[PDB]
């Protein structure tokens, strides 16, 4: 299927993250608040998979990074208006990803995008941190940034 | 060093192996699990796509995360049933749903079950439109991996 990138690919702390959108999607079970495939402008999807930092961590290299909380923040050019839209996990035909349906509430026109990446939470995954079998790396505290500041919702391109 | 649970098992859409080594410590530490210290050992369960796998969306060889793993073991001889619930964590060789476990039975001979649960509802999804979307559902009730011989005679570390 296919994606429209949403800008550059980053490099933020210990991950590789892509932005990508496409036509909206029919998902199992429905994230609740998200719009219907019928009432979406589009699905927007973040791709994150740890880079080199994030072998201290323990992850292999390219892997998907699971359990992670990210939300995207938008906002039109010229308005103070800025929608939050928490993504979900799922998976594609292209494997795992983190993503939601979406509306561009303020319609065609510049959008500044921006993904907070938030690690996981206190209870829900661990860290080996012995000598023997653990890591030297730890989990980022402040959540990370990706963001682009020009990106163009021209309506749908499906 | 580590040590063999028994042969890994494919059951469903996953590749399943089950290990165990020296007590962990572990930040932030699991539910009720023992210290380091206070523990026999750690038990791993590693769980991977296998090639049926792909019909769920995942790649060969993938680790499978959000899923609910607990073993239940049972000393040969015995009819008490200790629950273990795995924990989802990395260690230096990557991710593994694991616990540190104290055999309450003590040494002996052990029956050794791990139950799968898929993810929970509100936890994960799986794109079903004809475009973008998978074919495969996640299973119902729990996939089982099971040894029915696993030998505990203590420390080998
Ligand atoms: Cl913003
Ligand atoms: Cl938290
Ligand atoms: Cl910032
Ligand atoms: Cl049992």
């Amino acid at each position: 299927f296919d994606e429209f990138p949403i800008g550059e690919d980053r490099d933020v702390g210990p991950l590789h993250v892509g932005g990508v959108y496409f036509q909206p999607v029919e998902m199992h079970p429905a994230p609740g608040a998200q719009p219907s495939k019928e009432e979406a402008d589009c699905h927007i999807e973040a791709d994150i998979h740890a880079n080199e930092a994030g072998k201290d961590l323990g992850y292999g290299v390219g892997d998907f990074v699971p359990y992670l909380r990210v939300v995207a923040f938008l906002q039109k050019h010229g308005s103070e208006k800025v929608q939050k839209v928490m993504f979900a996990p799922m998976n594609a035909g292209d494997g795992p990803h983190y993503g939601a349906n979406v509306k561009f509430e303020e319609g065609l026109g510049t959008y500044k995008v921006r993904f907070e990446i938030a690690a996981p939470s206190h209870d829900e995954y661990s860290l080996h941190i012995d000598e023997q079998t653990g890591v030297s790396g730890r989990f980022w505290s402040e959540p990370l940034v990706a963001e682009w500041d020009d990106f163009e919702w021209k309506g749908p391109q499906w």
